């Protein structure tokens, strides 16, 4: 019942990316990151409760994974600093959002899964 | 289940539903010979393909019927179709699942293999 | 000038993919696949002078790109036997196609650019 | 050629993305980002003679591509307001930096071919 969730995935190993930072930012008048919620994704690579439909109110959001200290982590260097994926959330009417991330060292892609 | 199969599409941000999905087997004259089938669910995941008793190791072949896919959307693909060819339970059984992402003209693919 | 390319990306080194074994087969009447042409891929990760325009004609290709031999040569064991693309070519006249794909051990996406002479 | 170079791709109409706005950022000392660079694609999705060696040091940058105003434009509404790629140049030396985009309206993937000259 979460209204925003994280999937991170590595596509080097083919399992899912344990213990990775995840941080959840909201855009403020004066066009500044505030920070909104935190997490780390659990052993089934997903990440919960990051925050209620109470709190995630309308409005631009950043979600940043930190890519570059999982791949450090693995011994790997990576090339980019983070991922991070910037969007607007309930524009119109409150809605469940997913936010899937495939991670390789040089390169990631990611996919956004929006419901009702 | 010990194979699973999940359609996610990156144009209207939504799992992929009624997704035909065919498992084959190399036979022993290099031959495709059916193994199971189905549809994504509403999820736009395929449950209960095999068992771990008759999924014996080989290699297999899951043929993903995008084409289809995106004529009942009235969008004429690229790919005729989308096929990932493994080897499955060469060391030992595993519980096999398979990710694609659809565009109208690219895809990507990928597997997460647990040791149960 | 060449109406079929095959491109080829490491996600893993964020380099070019060389020497990657590329097949193109097509399909014959009897629903069985012939070869058509094959190559490696360049320095550059590129396939060009696979064939004429005049031989390429319509019907639906097949573009197998031999991943597996890839990353075996590379020392990790991947997912994937191959990476095959099946598409029909040249459907409403003279097309040309670039395939484009991007591997990774366990993953791997390709796109295809289509354009009009 | 140049150090920096942006390939834009377009995953469902399979044809290069043209005149998509890429800026180019650098962090200052204080931990905000400069304007370094800005441009539009080219009828090859590429950017050329974004910035040249000497401009081009070593810190660290964020390539902005601006996705949404593409996808308005053909009357697509998107979910990023930007595909939006951090990364570290020339850490080591100078490097030629390609950054490659396969835009959709709800995911993106990129990809860098990171080259030593």
């Amino acid at each position: 019942k979460c209204p925003l969730m994280v999937k991170v995935l590595d596509a080097v190993r083919g399992s899912p990316a344990i213990n990775v930072a995840v941080h959840v930012f909201r855009k403020a008048a004066d066009d500044t990151w505030e920070p909104f919620a935190s997490g780390k994704t659990s052993e089934s690579g997903e990440l919960h409760g990051l925050t209620t439909e109470e709190e995630f109110v309308e409005g631009i959001y950043k979600v940043e994974i930190d890519t570059k200290s999982y791949w450090k982590a693995l011994g790997i260097s990576p090339f980019h600093e983070h991922a991070e994926v910037v969007f607007t959330a309930n524009d119109s009417g409150p809605r469940r959002y997913t936010i899937a991330a495939l991670l390789s060292p040089y390169s990631y892609s990611t996919t956004a899964v929006v419901t009702n």
